[PDB]
C-alpha cells in the first residue's frame, strides 16, 4: 500500500536519528545508554513518528523539518513503556518475544535509562540545531509535549487507570482513560509535526487536533477488536464495536476537508487503522 | 552572617510558586496530584532554588526573575528523591521521618508522580508566562536543564554510583559531579540567565563556584559522620584541609563579583562552617 511504504520511509528515518542519540559520553555511562538504546532500538513501528511528519507534510512542510519532533515523541513513548513494563506496574517480562528492559538489564537500571529518555525529548525539541524552528515554535513544542507527557497527560492516564481497577467502567470513563493515557501523546505528535511545517494556523492546528482525537480512539477500538478477532467489544458488543471504528474513521476523514493531497498520508492511515 | 534568612526566604518564595502547580485538572487525577504535592512540599530546605535565585541576584537580576528556575529545578531535584527511595534504588521506608512516597501511597504511584513532576519541569521552563524570559534565554534554560538532568548528569550519576565498586578520589569526584554536580552546576546557570545579564565570563566564573561548593558539601559531609569517604582517601585532618581550599576557589571565582554576590559568598562559607 502507500501507507505501507510511507511508513517504512518514516521508520528508516526516524531510527536513523534516533540511534545517534545513544552514545555514552564517557566510560562509566556506558551500560546506561545500552539500556536506553535497547529501550528505543526495538523494532517499533513509529506511529507516532509517521503522524509529526504526516502532519508536517499535510502542511506543506518537507518531513525532514519534522526530524526532531519525531525523536521526541518517539523516546516519550518508548520512556513510557520501560516504566510500565516494571514488576510495580504491568510486570511484564517480553516484549514480542524478547525480555523487556528490567529483564535485559535490572530494575534500577530500567527505571534510570527511562527517566534520561524523558530528559532526552526534551533536550532534542530545545536544541536548535537538531530541531531548527523559530524559537517561539520550539518553545510551544515543548510545552506542548510537556503537558502531553506529563501528569494532565499520558501520565495522569497511567494514574487514572490504576486507579479504576475493581471498577467495572462505562464507555464514558473508558474514554477518558484513553484520551488521556494514549490520546494526549498522539495528538501531541500531530501538534508538533504541523509546528514543524513552519505552516501552522490556528484553524489547521484545530482540523489536525479533530483529526488525532479521531484516530487515537480508533487504534483502541480496533486494537481491541482484533484481539478478539473491559474492552470496546466486551461494552458493546463485537459488531457495534466495529461499527464505532468506523464512525471514527469518518470524523478522521472529516477533520481533514479542505486539507490537499499532501494530507494523502493521513488519510490512508486512516483508513489502515479500521 | 543572614544566609539562614536568605535560605528561608528562598524558600518561602519558590514554595508558594510551587504549590500552586499542583492543581489537578480534574476529579480522576487527584490522587496522582496528591503524591506530586506529597513529593514536593515536604518542607525541604530548597537549595537549589537559592542558587537560582543568588544567582540572578548575583548578576543584578530583580530574583522573582528566577522564579521558574528555581522552580524547575526543585521540580527535577523532587523526582529524582522519589525514584531514588524506590525499591529497586535505595529502598528507603522513611525521607526526614516521613513515609517515602511509595509507602504513602504505592509504588506505581511513586513512579509515575515522579514522571509527571520531571514532565512539569521542563513545561514550566518553556511556558514564557511563568518564565517570561527572551526566547533564546528559555531554550537555552531548557537546553542547559535537560543535559544536567539526563543521562549525561543526573541520571547519569546515579547509574555510576550504582556501577561503582574500591574506588579513588578522581573516580568518586566524577561520581559526585554528575551525582550532585551537574544540578547544582544547573541551578546556578538558569539563575544567571534569568537575570538577562549573563555573559560568558561571568557565567563561567559562576559554573566554576559551582563545581566548587558542591564538592565542598560532599567532603564536609563525609567529614560529619565522622560522626569510601573523603576522610578514608585523604585522612580526617587533610578533608578538612581540602574543604577549605574548595570554599576557597568557590570565594575566588566570584572575584570582581559586586556585593549583590554575597549570598553566594555566605553560601560557600556555611557549607564548610556547618557543625
Ligand atoms: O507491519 C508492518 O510492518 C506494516 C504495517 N503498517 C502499514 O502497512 O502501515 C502502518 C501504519 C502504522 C503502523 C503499521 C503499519
Ligand atoms: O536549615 C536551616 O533552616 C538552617 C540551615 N541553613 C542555613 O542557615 O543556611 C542554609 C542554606 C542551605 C541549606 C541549609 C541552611
Ligand atoms: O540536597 C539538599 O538540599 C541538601 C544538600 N546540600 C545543602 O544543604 O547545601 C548544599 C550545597 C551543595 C550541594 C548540596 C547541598
Ligand atoms: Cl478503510
Amino acid at each position: 500500500s502507500m501507507i505501507a511504504a510511507y511508513q517504512a520511509r518514516c521508520q528508516a528515518r526516524v531510527d536513523a536519528a534516533l540511534d545517534a542519540l545513544f552514545v555514552a559520553p564517557r566510560e562509566e555511562l556506558q551500560r546506561l545508554y545500552e539500556a536506553m538504546r535497547y529501550s528505543v532500538m526495538n523494532g517499533g513501528k513509529r506511529v507516532r513518528p509517521l503522524l509529526a511528519y504526516a502532519a508536517c507534510e499535510a502542511l506543506g512542510g518537507a518531513p525532514q523539518r519534522a526530524d526532531a519532533a519525531a525523536c521526541a515523541v518517539e523516546l516519550i513513548h518508548a520512556y513510557s513503556l520501560v516504566h510500565d513494563d516494571l514488576p510495580a506496574m504491568d510486570d511484564d517480562d517480553l516484549r514480542r518475544g524478547q525480555p523487556t528492559t528490567h529483564r535485559a538489564f535490572d530494575e534500577a537500571t530500567a527505571i534510570l535509562a527511562a527517566d534520561g529518555l524523558q530528559a532526552l525529548a526534551f533536550e532534542v525539541l530545545a536544541d536548535t540545531r537538531r530541531n531548527p524552528q523559530e524559537h517561539a515554535v520550539c518553545l510551544e513544542m515543548l510545552t506542548r509535549l510537556a503537558r502531553a507527557a506529563g501528569s494532565a497527560g499520558m501520565v495522569g492516564g497511567q494514574a487514572i487507570d490504576l486507579g479504576s481497577v475493581g471498577v467495572a467502567l462505562d464507555q464514558a470513563a473508558l474514554e477518558v482513560m484513553h484520551r488521556h493515557k494514549t490520546g494526549a501523546l498522539i495528538e501531541a505528535s500531530v501538534r508538533l509535526g504541523a509546528l514543524a511545517s513552519g505552516r501552522a494556523e490556528p484553524a489547521s492546528l484545530a482540523a489536525l487536533e479533530r483529526y488525532a482525537e479521531a484516530i487515537g480512539l480508533a487504534f483502541q477500538v480496533q486494537d481491541d477488536i482484533l484481539d478478539v478477532e473491559p474492552t470496546y467489544p466486551a461494552l458493546l458488543g463485537l459488531e457495534a464495536a466495529k461499527g464505532y471504528a468506523l464512525e471514527l474513521r469518518d470524523l478522521a476523514l472529516a477533520a481533514l476537508d479542505g486539507f490537499p493531497p499532501s494530507a494523502d498520508p493521513l488519510r490512508q492511515l486512516a483508513r489502515y487503522i479500521v
